[PDB]
């Protein structure tokens, strides 16, 4: 299946997919501060994205994307919208609204020595339409 | 047991597994507070004999383990020894000792807020030995 074989993706692909954000990690936040050690991260799919009931399961079932840094947390939403209410609205979590996204693999090597680094979907582009 | 295997594990599944923790995320971190919304993770594998070594791929190279909850990370580790350098020390991720888990398959949800649980697994013993 399609998140399987994504997962097995190596460092430099590019993907559009299309579907939508059914979740983030972690699910509350209330400013710009909590990204400093933690990762904003989003969970894309375009299977049963809807069905309650649903269990996530990235790389299986949906794929984790993450916002690698507050900078580009800020580009991307705002630093007066960063809480998990409005980015959530940003997102359309509870709308119908279809999302298209451009991820990259990249190898995502954190804060000094690594940790290690590890392959990673980073947000490319965004488009809250159509 | 292979890592695709392991993905596709039913929730209350249990597993004895035996390798090294090699990696934790966030990789830095000072006390416990940060784990209010923040979830800590570490990163569970069987290492190579003489061969390199690196790029984890959680999920097909590895295996993520959550630690729920603030209460369960002090349990384990103690709220004294919250910070990255000494977890590290702890969990002997620069150490060749190899360690042993048992982890389960939890439903992890989640605050409940808009949002969906997840299956995830969760660490459910661990011994230096």
């Amino acid at each position: 299946i399609s998140y399987e074989q994504l997962s097995l993706a190596s460092v430099g692909s590019v993907e559009r997919l299309e579907g939508k954000i059914v979740g983030m990690n972690p699910p509350q936040f209330a400013s710009i501060n909590e990204f400093k050690y933690c990762t904003l991260k989003l969970y894309f799919t375009q299977l049963l994205p809807n069905v309650p009931d649903k269990v996530l399961v990235p790389g299986v079932n949906c794929i984790e994307i993450v916002i690698p840094t507050r900078e580009r947390i800020c580009e991307l939403f705002g630093v007066l919208n960063c809480q998990s209410d409005k980015i959530s609205d940003i997102l359309l979590l509870e709308k119908p609204d279809r999302i298209s996204v451009e991820v990259e693999r990249i190898l995502w090597d954190n804060d000094k020595t690594a940790s290690p680094g590890m392959a990673v979907w980073s947000l490319k582009n965004i488009s809250t339409d159509t």
